[PDB]
């Protein structure tokens, strides 16, 4: 009655079968996960999960106090984070960042984004063919970013990602590990964060810190979260979504051509990489069913923990014609991979201008760029939540 779930899946990009498996038999299951007390629901189909992450009747505001079946010896989560709020009380913090990535905004930061990729691609050249694409754009250019936008000293950043990664580890004795590493973070920003609020600079901590609506209108843990927050998110997925999209282009030669042919459909295709591409293991956080809310014909009782897949909604056959076919042609459907509802990724916005700058410079600079080893000795990462290349060796 109860599947178990270790999600250890990490073959390529494969889909994990046991999700399709769900997906197409059993749409609303209940499931048990590596780490946590009790057993949680998983919601699979596209339509049923927009319900879940929409409908206020399954709360993520619940979830604070509770073992909820994760992914994680420690959860990832921390209390005064905008993850654990739901609209009213998120609205007004997702509010403040929002503003920060306004098309008007983003499509100005484009400038200096254009400047580190031309300069990470400008070392990459000078240090010769092969190289790691990895090492020389996929992990650099989304930390720099988030880095420049948070002004953050050089020093720190290695540092501050081998603890952002260090939190992602599903290792049940890097448990440890993560709780202190998770503190030691929240510690370096309570201070650096402090330190904008007090002689404010002109970055997007200081955006955040100085904003006053009369009276501050965040309070300093809920700054130094937030500052914590953002640098986590904005160097992990993006990183990897750029390896993720590297590797699918340098293996699918007639996307790769069709994209060499038209540029101008290199948006269009990213969209359709992005549905696709399965960019993590298992699910992440959860959500209460606040009362009994039968979905799919299965009543899930007041209290309940629901999981939703957002790598299974991307595949519902039921929205997506062809769904495991990668057509950038397709009639356009909004794709899931950037969450939905309340908690929708915050930095889409950004993460889109990278991918955008990122392979659009690729493509014109290196035409003749080709994956330098074949693509079943590329090696994919198994201690992470996320799925993502190690390594990925490329010629020109
Ligand atoms: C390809 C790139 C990225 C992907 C695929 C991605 C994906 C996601 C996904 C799937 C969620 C799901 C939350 C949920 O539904 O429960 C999320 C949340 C979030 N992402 Fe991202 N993300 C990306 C880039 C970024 C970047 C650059 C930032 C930069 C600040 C960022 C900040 C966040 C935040 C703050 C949340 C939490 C919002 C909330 O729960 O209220 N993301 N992201």
């Amino acid at each position: 009655t109860v599947r178990n779930c270790p999600f250890d899946y990490a073959h390529e990009l494969e889909f994990d079968p046991q999700l399709r498996q769900l997906l197409t038999e059993e749409p609303v299951s209940r499931i048990r996960m590596a780490y946590g007390e009790g057993e949680a629901w998983l919601v699979t189909r596209y339509e049923d999960v927009r319900t879940v992450t929409t409908d206020r009747r399954f709360s993520r505001s619940a979830v604070l106090g509770r073992d909820f079946p994760r992914m994680t010896p420690e959860p990832i989560v921390q209390a005064e984070s905008i993850n654990l709020m739901d609209p009213p009380a998120s609205s007004r913090l997702r509010g403040l960042v929002a503003k920060s990535f306004t098309p008007r905004r983003v499509e100005q930061m484009r400038g200096g984004t254009q400047r580190v990729v031309d300069r990470l691609l400008d070392e990459m050249e000078e240090e010769g063919s092969p190289a790691d694409f990895v090492a020389r754009v996929s992990a650099p250019l989304p930390l720099i970013t988030i880095c420049e936008a948070l002004d953050i000293p050089e020093a720190d950043r290695p540092w501050l990602r081998a603890h952002a990664m260090t939190m992602m580890n599903v290792g049940a004795a890097g448990k440890q590990d993560a709780v202190r590493a998770k503190a030691e973070l929240r510690g370096y920003f309570q201070e650096l964060t402090a330190d904008r609020r007090r002689s404010p600079g002109e970055d997007l901590i200081s955006t955040l810190a100085t904003a006053r609506d009369g009276d501050e209108l965040l309070d300093d843990d809920e700054l130094a979260v937030m500052a914590m927050v953002l640098l986590i998110t904005g160097q992990d997925t993006t990183t990897y979504q750029l390896g993720n999209i590297a590797y699918t282009l340098l293996t699918r030669p007639d996307l790769l051509r069709s994209l060499r042919a038209e540029p101008q459909r290199l948006p269009r295709t990213l969209e359709e990489l992005l549905r696709h591409i399965p960019f993590r293991k298992g699910v992440g956080i959860p959500r209460i069913a606040l009362e009994d809310v039968e979905l799919s014909g299965v009543l899930i009782k007041a209290g309940d923990v629901v999981h939703v897949s957002y790598l299974t909604a991307n595949r519902d056959s039921a929205k997506f014609d062809r769904p495991d076919e990668l057509d950038p042609d397709r009639p356009t459907i909004p794709h899931m991979t950037f969450g939905w509802g309340a908690h929708h990724c915050l930095g889409a916005p950004l993460a889109t201008m990278e991918l955008e700058v990122a392979f659009s410079t690729l493509l014109t600079r290196f035409p003749a760029l080709r994956l330098d080893v074949p693509p079943e000795d590329v090696s994919w990462n198994t201690t992470s939540i996320w799925r993502y290349p190690l390594a990925l060796p490329v010629t020109w």
